[PDB]
């Protein structure tokens, strides 16, 4: 199947005998599910994201069937706002990002040019919005709060910003604030024709 990004790329998963929906998330190293019943031993772990950190339970060698494709790997369970399938499992179901084709054995980073400046950013299918670390941008902006795995951050919202993503021009909203990593979200991914294929 090929997946465009005008809507969140949600799939049905089966894990621990249970059916859930989850987000195919190229921006996530790891797979993180909301609190759920799983069997067996687990290890405590802290993971970070926009908003800060959360404590999770790490389960290893968990079988998960993602859109009918079987994968085995590590699953983290804890207070994430959304179930996310990260690259540790996306690689097992043959997931690629197309806009150039991009496998997901490494973070899908691209070079962007924005506000006259060159930056690196993560192609993030799990992100509705585009969020960049603190930077100098020209013009008016509006305060906004956005949420993520660890809670919320305050950002500055700039509209009608031109970004050149891997040489492809897009115009749209860019949020600027204390994100750990520069993220290109679906609002711009759709403009460069990005698809998810597995």
């Amino acid at each position: 199947p090929q997946v465009t990004l005008w809507q969140r790329p949600l799939v049905t998963i089966k894990i621990g005998g249970q059916l859930k929906e989850a987000l195919l998330d190229t921006g996530a190293d790891n797979t993180v599910l909301e609190e759920m019943s799983l069997p067996g031993r687990w290890k405590p772990k802290m993971i970070g994201g926009i908003g800060g950190f959360i404590k999770v339970r790490q389960y290893d060698q968990i079988l998960i069937e993602i859109c009918g494709h079987k994968a085995i790997g590590t699953v983290l369970v804890g207070p994430t706002p959304v179930n996310i399938i990260g690259r540790n499992l996306l690689t097992q179901i043959g997931m690629t990002l197309n806009f150039p084709q991009v496998t997901l054995w490494q973070r899908p980073l691209v070079t962007i040019k924005i506000g006259g400046q060159l930056k690196e950013a993560l192609l993030d299918t799990g992100a509705d919005n585009t969020v960049l670390e603190e930077m100098s941008l020209p013009g008016r902006w509006k305060p906004k709060m956005i949420g993520g795995i660890g809670g919320f951050i305050k950002v500055r919202q700039y509209d009608q910003i031109l970004i050149e993503i891997c040489g492809h021009k897009a115009i749209g909203t860019v949020l600027v604030g204390p994100t750990p990593v520069n993220i290109i979200g679906r609002n711009l991914l759709t403009q460069i024709g990005a698809t998810l294929n597995f």
